[PDB]
């Protein structure tokens, strides 16, 4: 652990002293979330587009047709399997899985699909994001320290 | 003046250290203008980041590789995209894309570099720290995206 010394002008501590409590959190906290610039983690990201999943699954989307039920549970099940590894092998084919189920999926639905709980189009593609960006997230966080 | 002790990790704070030291600035001042950038409307990150993308377009960066090139030309496009929009459903997506592009040019960066500090024009690096400083977290993002056009 280190200590940084922050001195600011006390107009501007307080400003964030409310807006840091007003959103719900320490300074600390609000501060370093508000300093750092990271993307949401991998993990983050399965547990979302598996909770997407079940949602759909749960809707007529998941009979539309044979894309949507395939990409529908191997969303779920590649990020249960990720879930549970304890190695990142494990974890790197199950996340390269999970983008090939949201891909089912999607392929499945009508471009720019609206959804229903799009909970499918938008949403998911916004998640995953490009499959460059992916495989560049996917080594930066399993492909070792 | 008023103290804040902010306690984090010794290596996110060597980190943050080094990222203010290569952009020339105290630490305090690259801190401070941190926090202070997340109150900018979507909008007017758009803009400023579309804008630091043409410049980069116009630097050995953009060809350094591809990661780059598509990171530059994403932030450009659904700026431009988000600007031309005639629903917010269209400009929270378009948001959200342009910070992807964000995300894709930091990915394709030099992590180390020649001589007593980068050169600009071939590492794109203190420009991209202004995105960063602009765009914030991924998470924060959408946040702010959903409280404008949500």
């Amino acid at each position: 652990d280190a200590l940084i010394h922050l001195r600011v002008p006390a107009e501007v501590k307080g400003r964030w002293v409310k807006e840091s409590r007003l959103e719900g959190m320490k300074l600390t906290d609000w501060i370093t979330g508000r300093v750092e610039a990271k993307a949401l983690s991998i993990a983050e990201v399965l547990e979302e587009a598996a909770a997407m999943a079940r949602s759909l699954e749960d809707s007529p989307i998941f009979y539309r047709n044979k894309l949507c039920a395939d990409g529908i549970v191997t969303i779920q099940q590649q990020a249960a399997r990720f879930s549970a590894a304890t190695d990142d092998a494990t974890r790197l084919d199950a996340a390269l899985w999970a983008r090939e189920g949201y891909q089912l999926l999607s392929s499945g639905l009508p471009d720019s699909y609206s959804g229903a709980v799009w909970v499918t189009a938008s949403q998911m593609a916004r998640l995953f994001g490009g499959e460059a960006l992916w495989i560049e997230r996917c080594q930066q966080e399993l492909g070792g320290a």
